[PDB]
């Protein structure tokens, strides 16, 4: 049967005209992970409690309540139930969720959990946040001029995975179609050549830059830049941005600026003026090393999104610990971005990092930003201070040594 | 007729066995190219030929012959004129030769000179050489550990042009294949959606790689890295990096390491054991700015070698001074990657990095390495003398204000 017990106390969280209706003891739903989700998760409930605590001083709680997946959903409900359906039912009813690592059933088991949560869940938004915190040891000189947002499209693109294999029968009726059907004079050599197609869609697009910059106007962002390669694939990339720019004027007002394309959009709320630009892919890589201050909000295609946000992590020194979110339309799953590492599940070595940024986005999304405010601001602290865990440690000369748990301590320390 | 005036002194560069026979006064075809090129060129002639007259004391000299494209061939030969016949002849005749920038006859005029020239010469290869200059102001903490050599296929990949717009007719057509025929099940949204083809074949990868690994063993490289994002886009990138490794093992003789994919290729020449190894795109990008001495020659596709190249030029601070090259199987041609820039034309103002560099790479590329070696000295001299032109001198404090022609002379200088 069903065994996950929904806590006594606690409301769920409404979707209703879009927002969500957030109480003040909302359930939230989390899945542990497998291997160091062990370690990792306990540090992430207790740093997101105290942030909770402090900001609202006891008028606000989470019931958090265990949901499962991978390894552990083995040992709770059978043998090959890696995903069970009713979590998939919770994490809708519930509309936010957050997870630490997985375990792929390796050998003869269903292809990597995550893939099958985000494509059964349409959770159609990889969200990246990237910023950098005082101390981080970075390859840059100046990585605290970087704080973007990045929005990539995550259900179509080349990524789709629709392709053919060089030399096999699909591929040469493939490649025979657009040849002599389509006319196709551009392909240099037809013969052992593999085939893949990357679609865009107007609507993948527009809910995706939709999303954007409802993000942008919700957090009194400055900007959302649509980033593409459309001055060379204009049918695809040119033409995301293109839906991107149409979308700002229809749905959001935007005006134009000096009559170039570039718009601007009033936040209802504060007055700012959210401008919408554009940059080229390979131009805007350039961009981010030279002039980080100036970006903020981007809204990209699938690959796009996938090598701008593992170059800014890298920038900030913040791989280890990069956040994640896969959002849709009914739910919002937040994730731990590292793997399972099972040598050291258990060791309460690894670095929480990951999983709390996560938990700051979940919070944010929850609207509870002054709880979300204290994860960064301890964050900073805990880093800045140097009481970090072995892998900064070991980067870091004159750090002192602290434990998973340890660290999720000092984070609470700094808020 | 022809307007070209073959030198009476020197002789062309012949080919055989896929190797050049460079005499010692080779007859080198060169366009000035529009706008600034009136600048930067001259300063190319005199900065190689003192290269050439210094490391080989008188025994080499140049024949330049100037050829016609662009602006200038107008005024040379009639009106709409703008890529002679002739001179196509001549690069492919010549076998090396060097451009400055061209300008596009805009509005109802040949697309590109540049795609024309690469397109119709067949210059499958886009090189960009990639190092630091001692003094060049760098966004990056440590630029002086990158010295990459990017070998980028050109006449493949996304970048193909094969697409169709949404909602045409044709994009219809083909999406109804493709779902109908093909059982794609994967296209999230039919309707509105465009498409664009992503081919990759055995021989278009194989021509690459193999002038990759040529040129690691002709310049007595380390390794050669196969770029690709082989774990999504399998028949394509993947087969990218299959069909690269493949070759290695059969045609260079490449022995495993450890059983492991990475091979071993041993250099003929020195005995130096070259490195083909491989790395995922978006994860090299992270790479380069981590542990930049890791890598050397990089091979990969279109896109990827597009932005990897801006990425890295940022980087080491050699946007402004890119050199560049586009080589095939008859001919090369080296170029300035900067534009034409018409308000400085005639001003001796800008920067001639660029072409001079690309002028390197082309005394590299006919074996006259001491020659190349000294222009290497000369730029890294003078920019760490600060003795720069405007675009560096206004961000370097201390810096001497040097005009483009006496930029050249500082190379010079500090041979």
């Amino acid at each position: 049967e069903s065994k996950v017990v929904v806590p006594a106390q606690g409301k769920k969280i409404t979707l209703q005209n879009g927002k969500l209706n957030v109480p003040e003891n909302p359930i939230i739903p989390y899945i542990e992970g497998d291997g160091i989700g062990v370690d990792v998760t306990p540090a992430m409930l207790k740093v997101v409690d105290a942030a909770v605590e402090k900001a609202y001083k006891g008028e606000r709680k989470i019931s958090w309540m265990e949901i499962y997946t991978g390894e552990k959903s083995t040992q709770v409900y059978g043998q090959d139930v890696w995903l069970p359906a009713e979590t998939l039912d919770l994490i809708r009813e519930y509309r936010v969720a957050i997870k630490g690592p997985l375990t792929t059933p390796v050998g003869g088991g269903i292809r990597s959990l995550n893939v099958a949560l985000r494509q059964e869940l349409d959770l159609y938004i990889c969200l990246r946040p990237v910023r950098y915190y005082q101390g981080t040891p970075s390859p840059v000189k100046h990585p605290e001029l970087t704080d973007m947002v990045i929005f990539r499209e995550n259900s179509e693109d080349i990524y789709a995975g629709i392709e053919w294999k060089a030399d096999s029968a699909d591929a040469e009726k493939v490649i025979k179609f657009l040849r002599e059907e389509m006319g196709v004079k551009k392909i240099r050599f037809p013969e052992h050549c593999g085939i893949g197609i990357k679609p865009c869609s107007e609507e993948g697009t527009k809910r995706l830059v939709r999303a954007a910059i409802e993000y942008a106007i919700a957090n009194d962002r400055d900007s959302v830049t649509l980033v593409h390669k459309g001055n060379i694939m204009k049918f695809t990339e040119g033409a995301f941005k293109d839906w991107g720019y149409q979308l700002a004027r229809e749905e959001f007002g935007g005006e134009l600026i000096d009559g170039g394309p570039w718009l601007k959009v009033k936040n209802p709320n504060t007055g700012k003026e959210i401008v919408i630009k554009d940059v080229i892919a390979d131009a805007f890589l350039q961009q981010i090393l030279l002039r980080p201050a100036e970006y903020d909000v981007i809204a990209c295609m699938n690959l796009n999104g996938d090598y701008i946000s593992d170059a800014l992590a890298a920038q900030v020194g913040g791989i280890g610990i990069a956040p994640g979110a896969n959002i849709g339309d009914e739910c919002a799953l937040f994730e731990a971005t590292h793997g399972t590492a099972p040598k050291y599940a258990g060791q309460d070595k690894v670095n929480p990092g990951s999983i709390i940024l996560s938990a700051e986005m979940m919070l944010r999304h929850m609207g509870w930003t002054e709880a979300a405010d204290l994860i960064v601001k301890g964050m900073e602290g805990a880093i800045n201070a140097k009481t970090v865990t072995y892998d900064f440690e070991r980067l870091m000369d004159g750090a002192k040594l602290l434990k998973c748990s340890e660290f999720g301590d000092a984070i609470i320390e700094n808020m």
